[PDB]
């Protein structure tokens, strides 16, 4: 309770799985929240499932859409006052090796996973700096920002980019006394409805050779590290990677 | 509030600075706490400053003392019930290059910073495994576990050792279903009375070439990441490094 | 002598500085070399400065040009036989923070530094796999693939991407028994004519707070690690980062 | 040929496997070499197998023996002139989890793998600094200096320590203009007679979940990266980790 009092957060891809848990816990801690998704049918229901409009709203947006990011910030500020917190969570995967990645797949993934995080980080800094908000940008950056996977070539590119770009932004913010921190969160495999719909997926990810705990995590595992990073508890953490992966990258 | 309900923690070097803040916040979150220090004059006062004996006690112990670690666990369990949480925080520094480190300095530092963390981790696993406690071992492992410093040669050895030994322990615990997690915390420079007593130290550490935020942190910065790691909030985090350094290692 | 016998290498941006030294040493070790650059006036002279057409040729190409990559491989194979070795060295920098990066700057840098390395890596794997060449792809990936710099936001994104994408490609190649290795090289600051033309640059980069050796490196420093990685000497190295930075990332 | 002309190297544990290959290639490149081992029966034969006394000699020494390190340097200098190159290669393993490591096992491993590297690094700096030798200290620091293994607890401690202590030493040497570089080499699994004598070991290490290349390496794989690091080719590399692991740490 109260760990995010007065905060105003945008969470991209906040309508499902990890994003929805982050929104849920954010609201529970006192934050006002705008969640996004490219699809309105999902977002409208999702917000209501978490709370009332005074707590949480939906804004339809594809994070790859530059001009829409401005509209998104404006809508959030209209609803809740100046934004203090941005979680760049929206992402997609292509299940291809580097060898087998089409250029169209490449461009499509980089638009969401890399351009979208860039657009959101850049705008966030511009909108949140110098306001005494204890502003925090949390970029979702995966175990796949640390290690490769033979069948996630473009994904790996996107996640390594986010990992180090976030450091750049953290440093400039720190050096300029912007009162904006930038950090990355690195989930291992997390159980969601989508993983549940992929036959064999959770079992494959739970083999000790993949996740040493022998099971995968749950959305709240990612929500809790996000609360810490959005809160003023983490006011001396910037430019750092926070990994919650059941041991996946420790071996 | 309540984030550590039912937990029983040992914090080595819990009587001053970072250790004392960790103890303070632990108590505030519902944990029972045993703090240690080689010196009784400090520890007795420190416990009382935080809370009552039903919340927090002192046990005199040098973390380099193998046999005393057993006594410590036994005393904690006597006071509060089975231990769920160990923060290996006690440490010393020698201000020498590798070139200029005496063998006596070398052995003395490794006894506290490395043997002591080993003794505590080993015993913790043995005492906490298979009890359904949501057991967590948090090993203090420094920015100096990631980068070198020309005048911290033995310290760097100790902190790199702790960093990777903790991974080993995390993995074995995960693979064996012990219900024990092991992670490391990596503070940058933190303001304490001891730093305050070193003329010029805080200013030197606050230069942008050292800490990009332009200032050093405070004990509570380390306390809050420890709360997260001791709590069940972090139940899928094991084998990972959590850095709170004001940007120091990001550049 | 003879360390690259029978090898056939493409080096992008091989006409100046690091790329030219890599080409020079490659030729000296027995490799046939095709160097590229967007500008013909530079490339023609550069090749001749190193050796004869039977040793080294120029092919005009912007690494951001997908279709030209095919033409490049075809020309190299025509000149020298099947390609065994690719050094993705061409790159540009934008001297902007994330905050201050225009979208046009962003797209332009990612086209050369990220898309171009992707196009070259993908094609290289397709053309070099399963031929018994001891094939090696060496991706230039910078100190800026490890740490951030406040004024290199897009560059940092590109270099982090290359760093982890290269791991993906290495893994798939290894798992499929392609006889292709993929590794990254991470230069610190290196003295070239371009650095010489930037007043104050070498001095700034040589401050101990930047490069602990107190001076910057020279093109041959990067050439020699490339020889090792192109040669069969490195036949068990794949998926790894090789840093030659005068200590820059060690502190 | 000639890549180590004029160099004078000590290689600890130079009589078998990786150490012997490093000695062999060193001699082949023009270096004079003193190899060590605790056992004389092995060392005497080993030297002769590589070359003549004017090229390579044996000195009986346990790297855990502080006072013997001085004797070792003195003997080398007597034979070949001032030492330019030290490869701290001697090491042992205990096949125990942290939980199950006895204190005697702990102390024994740390004596060889950590104290021994410290003694050798410290003395090397003192003996090699300020002599214009292009001095290089290469510390063997394992894949187990990057990731944990549940059954290599003390080993992991030792290898993480070496990894970061080497950075400290590199930095001090660089900052003081000592003309001594310090770097670490990180082998994955390598085929030797000892591995051959462990039934099932090579097959277990060659599973794609362990080594993605599907096979383990050979002693020369480690020799070649050592040649590069001992040579002046690497004169701008210090404080860095060089990994040759068949992909083991890339996934
Ligand atoms: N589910 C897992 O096991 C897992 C594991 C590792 C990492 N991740 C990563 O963590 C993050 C969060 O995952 P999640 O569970 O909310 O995902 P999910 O798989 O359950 O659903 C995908 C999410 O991304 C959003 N999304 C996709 N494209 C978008 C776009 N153009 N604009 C806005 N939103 C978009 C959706 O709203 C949705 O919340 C992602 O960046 C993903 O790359 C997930
Ligand atoms: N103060 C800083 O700026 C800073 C910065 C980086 C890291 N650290 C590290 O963080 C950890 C915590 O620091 P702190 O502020 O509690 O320290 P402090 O500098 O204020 O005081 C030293 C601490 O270590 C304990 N200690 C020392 N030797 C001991 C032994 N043999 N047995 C038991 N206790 C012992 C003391 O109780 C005390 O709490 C340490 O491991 C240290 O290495 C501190
Ligand atoms: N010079 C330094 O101090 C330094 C330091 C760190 C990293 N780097 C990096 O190392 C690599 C090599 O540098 P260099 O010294 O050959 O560079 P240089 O600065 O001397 O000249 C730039 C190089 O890139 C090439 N180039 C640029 N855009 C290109 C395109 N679209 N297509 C083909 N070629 C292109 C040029 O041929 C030229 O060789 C680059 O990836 C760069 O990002 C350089
Ligand atoms: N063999 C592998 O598969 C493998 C894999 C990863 C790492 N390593 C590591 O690489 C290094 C070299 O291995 P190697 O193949 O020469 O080993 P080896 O297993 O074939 O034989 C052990 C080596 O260590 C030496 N040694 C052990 N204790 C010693 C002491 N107290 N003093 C002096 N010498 C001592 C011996 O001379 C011998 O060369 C070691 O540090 C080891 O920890 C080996
Ligand atoms: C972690 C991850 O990227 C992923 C991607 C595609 C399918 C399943 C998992
Ligand atoms: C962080 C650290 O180790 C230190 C050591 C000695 C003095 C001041 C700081
Ligand atoms: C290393 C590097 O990226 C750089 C970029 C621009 C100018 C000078 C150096
Ligand atoms: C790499 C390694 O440490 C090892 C140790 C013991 C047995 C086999 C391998
Ligand atoms: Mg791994
Ligand atoms: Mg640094």
């Amino acid at each position: 309770s109260n760990r995010l009092d007065g905060k105003v957060a945008i969470i991209t891809g906040g309508t499902l799985g990890i994003g929805l848990a982050i929104a849920t816990k954010f609201v529970e801690e006192g934050a006002k929240v705008m969640i996004t998704d490219r699809h309105s049918d999902v977002g409208e229901k999702a917000a209501k499932s978490v709370g009332t409009p005074d707590q949480i709203q939906f804004f339809q947006h594809d994070s790859s859409d530059e001009d829409g990011w401005t509209k998104l910030f404006d809508a959030t500020e209209k609803a809740f006052g100046p934004v203090s917190t941005l979680v760049n969570n929206a992402g997609i995967a292509v299940n291809k090796s580097v060898e087998e990645t089409t250029t169209a797949e490449w461009r499509k993934l980089l638009a969401v996973n890399l351009d979208g995080v860039f657009f959101g980080t850049r705008l966030g800094i511009q909108r949140m700096k110098n306001k005494g908000l204890g502003a925090s940008i949390i970029n979702m950056s995966s175990i796949e920002g640390f290690v490769g996977d033979p069948s996630l070539g473009a994904y790996n590119a996107s996640k390594g980019a986010v990992r180090i770009m976030s450091k750049s932004a953290a440093l400039d913010c720190a050096l300029k006394d912007y009162d904006v921190r930038v950090n990355t969160v690195h989930p291992g495999y997390i159980k969601t409805p989508l993983v549940d719909d992929l036959p064999g997926a959770e079992e494959a990810m739970s083999q000790r050779t993949k996740t040493p705990m022998g099971h995968i995590g749950e959305p709240n595992d990612i929500a809790y590290i996000c609360v810490y990073l959005a809160s003023n508890e983490s006011k001396f953490a910037t430019g750092s990677e926070f990994v919650v992966d059941g041991g996946y990258t420790a071996q």
